[PDB]
């Protein structure tokens, strides 16, 4: 009677991250309460046992520099501080009985360079991948976020490129996990069977051959230019995206999880989110889930804030959370 998965990203440790594929890792504001000792930092580990315990929800993404991860050595070994702290983030999440979504947060980029196509090579990027499947390979309920939102990219060799690092994921014994293909335009819902990222990425196969837990990973906000940055929601996306989308999944037998969506918490919004929502729900054998952007470090003068508020051991979920995203049925 609904996707499996309803969550929300618990945003921060990507804060400094810009769409050219430029983390500053020195802007990085990670929800973690405690992660430099002054104790208030925003407390993402909080967050989720609320929307868990009160909202019923199952998927947390967490995402998080590549240049973080791997402190701007490209190529080089996950930093042990970094992945120490950004692993605190990911069994909290786990803790809770949640998937949780490593989200790499690049646009297929490292400072400027697209992955495989001028920046890093594809060996440089497995390479982060292979240590990330390496230390979560018995771990079945992390789910691997290839990228975020590449765009302007050659889809054909951006899928090689995927493809290489779900071999990579697979061959380091993370052999049980959900993996994301993300496409091209941003990873836009409305325009990944038109761009050909369907069809790049429906290619991609475990080792075996099969395509086995190899799951499509969309974006899709509700604003006039699809980009999440205005309060007023102005679609549903279903006859543009979604509709179109279920067709396709289904006579493929695929399925995808719409790992970004979200709106102002506004009027225009419940209305539409909740029609986006349901519609999702309804195609639950194509459509494995939706995470809400954003919540974590975010804070309620962000535009899209979906952060709950603490008030004497309560939270308090924002309205657009509250009314569409949340499961308290
Ligand atoms: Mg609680
Ligand atoms: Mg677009």
């Amino acid at each position: 009677m609904g996707v499996r998965f309803a969550g929300v990203n618990i945003a921060g440790f990507d804060f400094g991250c810009t769409t050219d594929g430029t983390c500053v890792t020195s802007k990085v504001y990670p929800p973690l309460k405690n992660f430099t000792g002054s104790n208030n930092y925003p407390d993402g580990i909080g967050q989720m046992q609320h929307f868990v315990n009160e909202d019923g929800m199952t998927i947390f993404r967490l995402p998080v520099g590549w240049q973080y991860l791997v402190n701007n050595n490209l190529g080089g070994n996950l930093d042990s501080t970094s992945i120490s702290k950004y692993d605190q983030l990911v069994q909290g999440c786990l803790s809770l009985g949640a998937y949780c979504i490593v989200d790499i947060h690049n646009y297929a980029r490292w400072n400027g360079g697209i992955i495989g196509q001028g920046g890093p090579t594809n060996a440089q990027f497995t390479s982060l991948w292979s240590q990330l499947a390496s230390k979560y390979a018995s771990q079945s309920r992390v789910w691997f976020g290839i990228m975020n939102e590449p765009h302007d990219v050659n889809i054909n060799t951006w899928a090689a490129t995927v493809q290489e690092v779900v071999t990579a994921i697979r061959n380091a014994g993370a052999t049980s996990q959900f993996i994301s293909l993300p496409g091209n335009d941003w990873q836009s819902a409305g325009a990944f069977i038109s761009d050909g990222s369907a069809a790049a990425l429906s290619q991609v196969t475990n080792p075996d051959g099969s395509t086995t837990n190899l799951i499509f990973d969309v974006h899709k906000y509700l604003d006039s230019d699809n980009s999440g940055t205005h309060a007023e929601c102005t679609t549903n996306n279903i006859d543009g995206a979604f509709s179109p989308l279920a067709t396709w999944l289904r006579q493929n037998n695929r399925q995808a999880i719409l790992t970004e969506t979200g709106g102002g918490n506004v009027q225009s919004c419940i209305q539409d989110m909740c029609q986006q929502i349901q519609y999702l729900n309804q195609n639950s054998d194509v459509y494995l889930g939706y995470v809400g952007w954003g919540a974590g470090s975010f804070d309620s003068t962000y535009v899209l804030t979906e952060t709950p508020t603490s008030s004497g051991n309560s939270w308090t979920d924002t309205s657009l959370v509250s009314s569409c995203l949340a499961r308290k049925g």
